[PDB]
């Protein structure tokens, strides 16, 4: 049980070696259409890639190729596209896979500038009347609203396909405090905003898999989708016991590598699942509880 086996890794002090467990015990699947020269422009960092069997296929239109991976959770009855912060580039691409996988709502977990350094390109509008179109795959997009909050924003954005002129509306959730490498400020602050991503519709099964990405699309995405699959898990359930975190991580690692990057991001998926489940479990109060202590004002 989760919370007997955090506190007795915390009491021998032992989180380093149950991360490199997990590392040891990782997939590894090829990524040959990653790896092929005409693909290394759309790649961020050289040793991210997306597996060839999970990757999302483009469907224009010569080249199908983006770095992003689909994370079928089959027991959970949940899917997450994990992708990099898309690049110069490939903002095109991004919104292409949007647009055909159905997605309802994209997560971001980084900034666009983190360390000094771009870490993903502006690839939404900043101002209402200063829409982007993506000539590359025949889009439009246009900044209709945002909620500006202390440590996220929420922004409501209309992306058109300009090729039939259908349009749909994106939920954009900007996690803008959580450091690279780094964890969020508590477990009432990450699962504040983590309700307010479920509390939108945005991961209900009637859409597309919702978008999360980070820089690389695996340590700040994973920690977030690991603690949301846990939740669920124990959800359908309702039966915290039944849930077994390592195994989580480990069944999303055969979908995209590396997911959640240091031993203090597992440590905090921990803590975010155990505060969490008491919601789950019928304290209701505590959804409350956390939106005071994350300070969103
Ligand atoms: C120090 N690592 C890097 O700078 C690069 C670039 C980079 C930048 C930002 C982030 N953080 S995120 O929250 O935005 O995802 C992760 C990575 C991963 N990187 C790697 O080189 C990862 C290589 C890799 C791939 C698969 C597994 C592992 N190791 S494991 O410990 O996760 O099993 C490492
Ligand atoms: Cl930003
Ligand atoms: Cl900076
Ligand atoms: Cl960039
Ligand atoms: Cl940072
Ligand atoms: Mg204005």
């Amino acid at each position: 049980e989760m919370e007997k086996e955090f506190e007795q890794i915390d009491k021998s002090g032992s989180w380093a070696a149950i991360y490199q467990d997990i590392r040891h015990e990782a997939s590894d699947f090829p990524c040959r259409v990653a790896k092929l020269p005409k693909n290394k422009n759309r790649n961020r960092y050289r040793d991210v890639s997306p597996f060839d069997h999970s990757r999302i296929k483009l469907h224009q239109e010569d080249n199908d190729y983006i770095n992003a991976s689909l994370i079928k959770m089959e027991e959970a009855q949940r899917s997450y596209i994990l992708t990099q912060g898309p690049l110069p580039n490939t903002c095109g691409h991004f919104w292409e896979m949007v647009w055909e996988q159905k997605s309802r709502g994209v997560v971001m977990l980084n900034r666009v500038m983190e360390k000094g350094s771009l870490k993903c390109a502006q690839y939404w509008p900043q101002k209402e009347e200063k829409e982007m179109i993506f000539e590359d795959t025949n889009l439009k997009l246009t900044l209709i609203s945002e909620d500006i909050k202390s440590y996220y924003t929420v922004r409501q954005l209309e992306l058109e396909n300009l090729t039939t002129q259908e349009t749909r509306e994106i939920l954009h959730f900007h996690y803008t405090t959580w450091p690279d490498f780094g964890v969020p400020e508590s477990p009432a602050s990450f699962l504040n905003f983590l309700f307010k991503v479920r509390e939108s519709g945005s991961l209900s099964p009637e859409h597309g898999p919702v978008v999360v990405h980070c820089s690389a699309g695996i340590g700040r995405s994973g920690t977030f989708c690991l603690a949301d699959t846990c939740l669920l898990l124990m959800d359908k359930r309702k039966d915290p016991s039944s849930v077994d975190i390592k195994k989580v991580l480990l069944e999303m690692r055969k979908f995209r590598m590396g997911l959640i990057q240091t031993a203090d991001q597992l440590r905090f998926s921990y803590l975010a699942v155990i505060e969490g489940a008491k919601f789950i479990m019928g304290d209701s109060s505590v959804q409350d509880q956390w939106k005071e202590l994350s300070h969103e004002d």
